[PDB]
């Protein structure tokens, strides 16, 4: 009855939604929670992005990585929706950004890897005695394969070279070589690769 014909309008409304979403993330799901088709949770709205359907992962990356506080608590539930568990640095990262692509300003990638620190810290435990050096050898591993894969750049970091860049991060000390070596070899045989 009011059922079926209301399911059918939510429907739509909600692809509306993802276009909406697609063009100006807040104003998506502004739509979407206005129209009852979303909960206005930072807990539902980060499940929405996950989740991707039909989500333009630019602009979810928009999204994800703006000041404000709902934003802010979308992220951080968002990145808890992943787990990192006994995942080694690269296959985390390589699962967190498949759902998104990274925004072109500074200080959103910032927030945004800055989160991802912290939930890998926290499902690993052992590995890293601060975020901050999960942080930078996260970009340590996104700087090789860009500097791997990107014709411009025109000389290859080695392994040699790679665990040089990294000395002095691992609270002072080093990470284990045979960690860097992992990491190393698997970004160069398994590049990340922009989001579809």
């Amino acid at each position: 009855a009011n059922e079926g014909s209301k399911t059918l309008q939510r429907n739509r409304k909600m692809a509306m939604g993802r276009k909406k979403f697609n063009m100006d993330p807040k104003k998506g799901i502004q739509f979407l929670v206005e129209n009852e088709l979303l909960q206005n949770t930072p807990e539902e709205i980060a499940r929405f992005l996950y989740k991707g359907e039909g989500l333009n992962k630019t602009a979810i990356g928009d999204y994800l990585g703006e000041r404000e506080e709902l934003n802010l608590a979308v992220l951080h539930a968002f990145v808890d929706l992943h787990e990192f568990t006994d995942l080694n640095l690269v296959q985390a990262l390589r699962q967190f950004l498949w759902s998104f692509r990274l925004p072109g300003e500074a200080q959103k990638i910032d927030r945004m890897m800055e989160a991802f620190a912290q939930r890998y810290c926290l499902c690993n435990p052992g590995v890293f005695q601060s975020t901050d050096t999960c942080y930078v050898l996260s970009f340590a591993v996104i700087m090789l394969n860009t500097s791997l894969h990107n014709p411009n750049v025109r000389d290859k970091p080695g392994l040699e070279r790679f665990v040089a860049m990294n000395r002095g991060i691992n609270e002072g000390g080093d990470l284990p070589e045979e960690l860097l070596r992992n990491l190393y070899d698997s970004i160069r045989n398994e590049p990340f690769k922009i989001p579809e």
